[PDB]
């Protein structure tokens, strides 16, 4: 594809990320450069530092304050008020003055804006956090942690109970909680009153709670979580912890009666000797359509299309894709039209997949259904490619210097055959070092350097009270945390459906 043909697609992740190949390839000139910002679906990250080392951007500052940006640490005082209170927006800027100009400007601003007249005499301070704590100001508090992560001090009952109304809260709790940092602000979250925090929030504070070996105060935050998660999925998370501290059986009942198949409402289902959830069953007559399942152009306008479809377009789309050769777009389309009450737990391709033993099968398996739910054409916004979402990098590497494949491309990893036989040979290594499809998984997704590391950590997935879950709601990146507890659940019903059974407690135990 030439970046004229490319021109000529509507804007999406596989514009974006064949825009990107020319890139990496040094073809766009400059010249073809000039307009090519609105070409560009996703203008963020590797395709926007390479396009902009072809065009540097000089944007942007607001016209309205261009002067404002004129003037120095040096020179702020000749500022006229409205340019003095914008360059205080930040706190490096603040931080650059000299003490002397943040005592005056601290009185200029005292009446209209005590936010920067608290954060200038904060800076006149060896220790700002703690200026800005004793005033109880909250805005200027979280506006410091950005600053900087470095500011660690105890906080008193009143002063944490207001800092869950900040949007702020909910990512500052969860990283100073799952990274362990700031040990004085996590142990005055302990703290926080359950009546002040929901959803993910008061589930971190429960984590937190549970860090500290306090169990009723985590018991009170995880019942908050329960009862404030919108999706089921995490309320099961929440519930399946009340379970775990207190054994109350109607919170374990309720768990094993949950809509939502996860690795909790499984454990809850198995430790009760309640059946297996009904997993549907998708076999379309028909054979084939029209629709071409190797055009990843084909796929990002469909997908469009599903994705803003009515509940009555969801019908028209179901029955023109219910095939056998567009038999994922068509499990695709029942997920949505379904509002994802059914379990659908497809095997496309299968034949590629049928000679490796059934626990491989439901690993590959279960690793497709999360990277991409068998899309073929899958594009992940850092360009992750097909049903197994390998990475350029590793793709050219195993295609290229280790099986040898002549004439590869990265593209081939489109092709269900590639994809699933590339997916085999990297869970092979990946499983050879770390035996359980927990750590495989967190492995695939995360990079098993970072798996490693966990791993030898002393207080992740040892022996302990509560473990080996409170280790996997400690992963320290959000998006392997969450995966790993996905791709297990779909292990499970995978080697469940391919009459493979393994209970999910012989999976926990085996992480200790
Ligand atoms: C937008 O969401 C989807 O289409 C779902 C299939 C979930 O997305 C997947 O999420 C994984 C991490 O959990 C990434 O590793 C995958 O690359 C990523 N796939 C894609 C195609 O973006």
């Amino acid at each position: 594809y030439s970046i004229e043909k490319l021109k000529k697609e509507e804007n999406s992740l596989a514009k974006d990320y064949y825009i990107y190949r020319l890139l990496e390839k040094n073809k766009i000139s400059k010249k073809d450069a000039q307009d090519l910002n609105s070409h560009i679906f996703r203008y963020i990250g590797k395709i926007k530092s390479e396009l902009e080392k072809i065009i540097p951007l000089k944007p942007y500052i607001n016209p309205k304050y261009a002067k404002c940006y004129t003037y120095t640490a040096n020179t702020i005082l000749d500022a006229n008020l409205t340019c003095q209170s914008v360059r205080l927006n930040s706190l490096v800027f603040i931080a650059s003055l000299n003490s002397k100009d943040r005592t005056t400007l601290a009185q200029t601003f005292k009446n209209q804006r005590p936010d920067l007249t608290n954060l200038l005499l904060a800076f006149n301070t060896s220790d700002p956090m703690s200026y800005i704590v004793q005033k109880e100001d909250i805005n200027g508090f979280f506006k410091l942690y950005n600053y900087s992560k470095k500011y660690d001090l105890d906080l008193n009952t009143s002063l944490v109970n207001k800092l869950p109304n900040h949007i702020g809260f909910k990512d500052f709790a969860q990283n100073i909680i799952i990274k362990k940092e700031n040990p004085k602000f996590r142990h005055s979250m302990l703290e926080i009153n359950p009546e002040n925090v929901s959803e993910d929030s008061a589930f971190y504070l429960g984590v937190n709670a549970l860090t500290y070996d306090k169990t009723e105060l985590a018991y009170d935050f995880f019942k908050k979580a329960a009862q404030s998660f919108k999706s089921q999925s995490n309320k099961d998370n929440a519930i399946f912890w009340m379970w775990l501290i207190k054994n109350n059986e109607e919170d374990l009942k309720t768990l094993s009666q949950s809509s939502s198949l996860n690795i909790y409402s499984l454990y809850a289902k198995e430790l009760t000797n309640t059946p297996f959830p009904k997993i549907e069953s998708l076999n379309p007559s028909k054979k084939k359509n029209n629709f071409n399942m190797q055009d990843p152009f084909a796929w990002q306008k469909i997908n469009k299309q599903i994705r803003d479809a009515n509940a009555s377009q969801l019908d028209v789309l179901a029955k023109e894709f219910d095939t056998q050769e567009t038999l994922p777009i068509y499990a695709y389309i029942l997920e949505r039209k379904n509002n994802f009450k059914k379990h659908y737990f497809i095997m496309p391709y299968y034949d590629n997949i049928k000679d490796y033993n059934k626990t491989r099968q439901a690993l590959i398996l279960a690793i497709a259904r999360q990277e991409s739910r068998f899309i073929p054409t899958a594009i992940s916004v850092s360009y992750a490619l097909g049903m197994m979402q390998f990475m350029p990098f590793l793709a050219n590497h195993i295609g290229e210097k280790e099986l040898k494949i002549p004439n590869f491309d990265q593209d081939f990893m489109f092709k269900p055959e590639i994809a699933y036989y590339f997916g085999n040979y990297h869970l092979n290594y990946l499983e050879s070092r770390l035996k359980s499809p927990l750590f495989v998984a967190y492995a695939y997704n995360g990079g098993i350097g970072f798996t490693n590391r966990m791993l030898a950590r002393n207080d992740m997935f040892k022996t302990g009270k509560f473990e080996p879950f409170l280790s996997m709601e400690l992963v320290p990146y959000q998006e392997s945390r969450i995966y790993g507890k996905k791709v297990l659940a779909n292990y499970i019903v995978y080697r469940h459906l391919l009459n493979d059974s393994i209970k999910i407690s012989d999976i926990f135990e085996n992480l200790i």
